[PDB]
């Protein structure tokens, strides 16, 4: 089973040039929860703003370019991404824009956070039929000294 997670501000805006804009703890620990020893595959941009792997994790980049680092597994198509994660039970897609479009219709879930910010970016998460997804888990919170706004987590399941 594939899943993704990912972080949205308003507008579904999952991202600025590259970047997250806000500061949210609470979401770091969401998502390293969520992906510990799971495989987790991510396209090229994505791979380069992280700048090294993500530990306690098998780390699949999607580049149709050769690789460029030995620390990590490098494919060249969706089908290979998944055959290269082997028989797991889950597997993570984590970003950015263009890989999720893609995951998405191969996904049983969505491990989303919401939160309440304004930002403008130049990605955005794609437009999903919320009609073929049940809200299995929710869990809203108020900003806190940590957490500069209000977030939400929650899971959908592809009905
Ligand atoms: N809020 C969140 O939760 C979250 C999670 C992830 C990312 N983001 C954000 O998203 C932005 C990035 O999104 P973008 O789109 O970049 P991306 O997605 O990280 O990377 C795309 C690159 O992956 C490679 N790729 C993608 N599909 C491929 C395929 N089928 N075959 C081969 N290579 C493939 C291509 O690289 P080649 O050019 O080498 O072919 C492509 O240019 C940032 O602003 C960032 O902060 C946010
Ligand atoms: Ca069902």
């Amino acid at each position: 089973m594939i899943s993704l997670i990912a972080a949205l501000a308003v507008d579904r805006v999952i991202g600025m040039e590259n970047a997250m804009p806000w500061n949210l703890p609470a979401d770091l620990a969401w998502f390293k929860r969520n992906t510990l020893d799971k495989p987790v595959i991510m396209g090229r941009h994505t791979w380069e703003s992280i700048g090294r792997p993500l530990p306690g994790r098998k780390n699949i980049i999607l580049s149709s370019q050769p690789g460029t680092d030995d620390r990590v597994t490098w494919v060249k198509s969706v089908d290979e991404a998944i055959a290269a994660c082997g028989d797991v039970p889950e597997i993570m897609v984590i970003g950015g824009g263009r890989v999720y479009e893609q995951f998405l219709p191969k996904a049983q879930k969505l491990y989303l956070t919401h939160i309440d910010a304004e930002v403008e970016g130049d990605t955005h998460f794609p437009d999903y039929e919320p009609d073929d997804w049940e809200s299995v888990f929710s869990e809203f919170h108020d900003a806190d000294a940590q957490n500069s706004h209000s977030y939400c987590f929650e899971i959908l399941e592809r009905r």
